[PDB]
């Protein structure tokens, strides 16, 4: 016997799952078309080479990567960021800016679950908070649309620019920033001795700088230690100012400690939460403005974006009882009386989905209670009889099953 | 500069190319919907051992197959329905029938393209030829919906049983009836020299019998050879009068020559084409009603379906001028008067999208006229300016693009 079950970590979708993954895809879907995002794809294989970015990131660490026959070197991605910059970088200036653009990629990893889907939404060529605002907002409105309300949820809200002047302020090379980050991103979820450990390493005074600016609590403290005018506050500031704007005040707010684990992220970064503190991280973006420079482009390129997976939502919607499994529904179900009768069910059929019915026909040879029954199964909102007495008037038998004669016209 | 060209053998899907492909997955799951298939998925990576057929398939031959870090064999699936079959094998007795799934899942191949995606389709438990009806009949249906008719295409059926039959008969041991149906595949590829050569090396007599009855061109014929009542003459006259009542008999044909690739294939196989003969098959499938036997199932699980590829159908539809550029749209583009509108304009932007519809805000700083072209550029139906003095009034102005004054309740 072969092996049922799927390669390690990863997972099936038979027709009940896949119902689910497809009410929160639609979501995403609906979401991108209401903020007017376009949607792009790319291949899941991509070069090893597009990821080396030397930060020590998670990311870049558990990289589901391998050598082809020919000796490439190449990688399942781990993320979806450097092939839409790649894309972007193909097109140079023929690429009309603003630009929009969304993708619902599969991504992977090796160490646990090894794939997972993620909705991934970037504004490029916005210089202005403008573009968080979107998508940020973009981000609610999914989760409101999956039933979720700002007493279940929140985002986040930072900028690494504060953190920036402190490692510059201090005297610390830029070149660490990046590592810096990668580091203080792990401020949750380790002990702050290992913390406090790691930039030791990468090389005391400085950083009980940066572990006092993560603690600050507000924006006005923050303020109180750059000034009420630094670039940041003033960003932070227009950022809550338009959200509130846009009626999801309640939904955001200021948190000093996030700084996500991503080597590119340059200004704000932001990520969901449940209230409950129950779960990881629902989703986490930031601007990246100068991703496009390292990779070549002449001209900087101003970037913002997020990714949200598809896993932690699932399991937050679960827990709050807001994915009841939906059967699957068909309009028509066509039944033969018997066998000599399938040629006319069939033209029966073909009419009920010439008018944009979902129908099936019996295909099996079956009795006509059995017929009903799979209609039943299968969620059928009609069962329609085609029987030889109901035929030779021009009609066939109609039953709601949420047996009336009707004139095949009158069908549809 | 890092490489802005996608991975050996693979696409990118930038905006516009990502329109042509959902123009033509939509029709892919519309089709679906109407004729009562479910959705599955299953991951990309398998386990090398679920291809391992030892037939001489192209299929299996082709794999993109690499070793993980663990030492484990696994591939990049060359084809979907060896999935469907773990997926089936493992819901055994609790797998209500009959089913009807679908996928459309990026496949993969080693050598030139390397990567297509293909719209699968797959009836599970209907022993019938009314399933290879309802198949052949789901896949002209596609076609139609993407503006083709029966003058554009057709698809050609055969059935493997005959030729079983004259392989059994001859005295050749079974076990090499899947091996021959993949070499007499070639035919129409290659000179009936190698073909013959191959047979040969198989292991003079059949040789020419199998030859003989490939060139057959009619039904008729085949029942002067196996008798009118042998088993595929019946199965394929029943299945011609069964498309033919559901209003397809235009586009079906018979075609002896006419086995498929696949090792698996029992009964009825088919296969799409373009009537100038200027295109590789267009879709292709058939009956296989040993698959799940030979996974271990203890019942056989009588099965058929049909796969049908993204690239050839896009290259005859482009032929055929049936696949012209359809630019981006959105409803609504909100245009700040300047930056002390912008508030006011989130708020109008949240009313719009609220009411279910598309829109934009203009994110960076910009004229109105600016505003204006970007509007157009996007496609907008509509330009909502939001300016201080209207806003005064409770009102927008509203510009119809393919400006008056609006009060905002009116917007939506
Ligand atoms: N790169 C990346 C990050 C997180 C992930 O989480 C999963 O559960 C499966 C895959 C995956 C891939
Ligand atoms: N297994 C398989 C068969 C045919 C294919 O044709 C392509 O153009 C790309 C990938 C592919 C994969
Ligand atoms: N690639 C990031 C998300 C992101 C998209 N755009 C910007 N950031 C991640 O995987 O967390
Ligand atoms: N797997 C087949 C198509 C198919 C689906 N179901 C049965 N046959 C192919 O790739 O050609």
């Amino acid at each position: 016997m072969v092996e049922t079950e799927p390669v390690q970590g990863c997972r099936d979708f038979p027709p009940e799952a896949m119902r689910c993954r497809r009410h929160l895809f639609d979501v995403f879907h609906a979401t991108a078309k209401t903020f007017g995002f376009e949607e792009y794809d790319a291949p899941v294989l991509e070069s090893e080479e597009l990821y080396i970015r030397k930060a020590g990131e998670e990311i870049t660490e558990q990289m589901f990567n391998f050598i082809t026959k020919g000796g490439h070197r190449v990688a399942l991605r781990p993320e979806m960021t450097p092939s839409l910059a790649r894309l972007l970088l193909g097109k140079g200036r023929s690429l009309l800016l603003p630009a929009k653009w969304y993708s619902i990629p599969q991504c992977w990893r090796y160490e646990r679950r090894r794939e997972h889907y993620q909705w991934n939404m970037d504004i490029v060529g916005v210089k202005s908070v403008s573009a968080e605002v979107e998508l940020v907002c973009a981000a609610c409105w999914a989760m409101r649309s999956l039933g979720l309300s700002s007493k279940d949820v929140g985002i986040k809200v930072n900028s690494r620019k504060v953190l920036q002047t402190v490692v510059e302020q201090a005297g610390v090379t830029s070149d660490k920033f990046a590592p810096v980050c990668v580091i203080v991103d792990k401020m949750e979820k380790i002990p702050r001795e290992e913390v406090e450990a790691q930039l030791a390493v990468l090389g005391p005074t400085v950083v009980d700088a940066i572990t006092t600016t993560l603690s600050l609590k507000s924006i006005d403290e923050i303020a109180q230690r750059v000034g009420e005018e630094h670039e940041a506050v003033k960003e932070l500031r227009q950022f809550f100012e338009q959200v509130e704007a846009y009626g999801y005040g309640d939904w955001v707010l200021f948190d000093a400690s996030v700084v996500r684990g991503l080597a590119y992220y340059t200004g704000i970064v932001f990520e969901g939460f449940d209230r409950e503190g129950k779960f990881r991280a629902l989703c986490g973006g930031g601007r990246y403005d100068n991703l496009l420079t390292t990779y070549g482009s002449p001209t900087p390129i101003p970037c913002a974006g997020f990714g949200f997976g598809d896993c932690v939502i699932v399991e937050l919607l679960q827990e709050k009882r807001l994915l009841p499994d939906i059967p699957h529904v068909v309009d028509d179900v066509v039944i033969p009386f018997d066998e000599s009768m399938r040629p006319h069910a069939l033209a029966v059929l073909r009419r009920l989905r010439d008018a944009g019915r979902s129908a099936d026909i019996i295909l099996d040879k079956k009795k006509v209670v059995q017929a009903f029954n799979y209609a039943d199964r299968v969620g059928a909102v009609r069962a329609v009889l085609v029987a030889p007495e109901e035929w030779e008037r021009g009609e066939v038998q109609v039953k709601m099953l949420r047996g009336f004669a009707v004139p095949l016209d009158r069908l549809v």
